[PDB]
C-alpha cells in the first residue's frame, strides 16, 4: 500500500463533535451499536405514582408497579438489575425517585439525574407530596422530567 | 461516584420490554492502528452510500464535514478530538472515512482508493446525478466488506 505524508493533516472545528459510545473510564473501548440512556423516570410515594415520563415505548408502569412494591419505606438509595436494564432509586422521607436505564448507562449519571429531579420536585411541591393523590403532579411535572431526562442522557 | 451504593438482582413476574432497541451490547478494544469506523461516498453535500462499523453520531458529523470540503480534486486528512477524517475528492465525488487519531493513514487511503475504483466501475456516470442515498441499499455492503478487510 502506497505513501501519504505529502497529504497534510488539517485541524478543524465542529459544532457537534463525534461521539462514539464506549466506557466511562478508558478510551480504547467502543460499543459496536448504540447505547441508550435513561428510558423512564417516576416520582412516587410508596406504591402511589405522582408523576412519570417515558422516552419511548415500554411496559413501564407494569414494571414500575412491581418495583415500588419491593422498595422499603426507610430512606436509602439502591440499584436493581434485571435483563439488560437497571433500575436506580432514591427513597427520601418516603418519596421515591426512580429511573430505568440501559445496562450501559453510567450509574453516577443516573443518580445525578435523580438528585436533580428530587431537588426540583421538593422545591416545586414541598410538603404536598406527602399527601397528594395519584398522578396529581403529572400534568405539570412530566415535562420537567422529560427535559431532565434529555439533558442527563446527553451530558 | 456511586460504588458504595449496591446493585441487587431482582426477579419480576412481568419483566421489562422495550421494543426498538438493539439486540445486544458488543464492546471491542479498539485496534487504534487498524480501525476504520465509518465510510461514506458523497457528491458535495449529498450522501450516496454509507456504512458504520460501530455506534456514533456519524451522519451528524458527516454533514458538518462535507460542508467544508472544496469541490476541486484533492486528498486530505482533518483532525478533530481523537479522530481523523480522510477523504479523496475526485470529479466532485468525495470518498471519506473516519478513524482514530493513531491509525495508519496509508491504510486509510488505500481503502479509499479501493472503494473509489469499485464505486466508479459499478456506478460510472450515474454518480454525477444520482439522488440522495440512491446507491446506499446496494453499496453499503461493499463498503462494509472493504471496511472489514482493511481493518484486518
Ligand atoms: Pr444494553
Ligand atoms: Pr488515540
Amino acid at each position: 500500500t502506497p505513501g501519504v505524508e505529502h497529504i497534510p493533516v488539517v485541524q478543524i472545528d465542529l459544532s457537534v463533535p463525534l461521539k462514539v459510545p464506549g466506557l466511562p473510564m478508558s478510551d480504547q473501548y467502543v460499543k459496536l451499536e448504540e447505547a441508550m440512556a435513561i428510558l423512564f423516570a417516576v416520582v412516587a410515594r410508596g406504591t402511589t405514582i405522582l408523576a412519570k415520563h417515558a422516552w419511548c415505548g415500554g411496559n413501564f408502569l407494569e414494571v414500575t408497579e412491581q418495583i415500588l412494591a419491593k422498595i422499603p419505606s426507610e430512606n436509602n438509595k439502591l440499584t436493581y438489575s434485571h435483563g439488560n436494564y437497571l433500575f436506580h432509586y432514591i427513597c427520601q422521607d418516603r418519596i421515591v425517585y426512580l429511573c430505568i436505564t440501559d445496562d450501559d448507562f453510567e450509574r453516577s449519571r443516573a443518580f445525578s439525574f435523580l438528585n436533580e429531579v428530587k431537588k426540583r420536585f421538593q422545591t416545586t411541591y414541598g410538603s404536598r407530596a406527602q399527601t397528594a393523590l395519584p398522578y396529581a403532579m403529572n400534568s405539570e411535572f412530566s415535562s420537567v422530567l422529560a427535559a431532565q431526562l434529555k439533558h442527563h442522557s446527553e451530558n
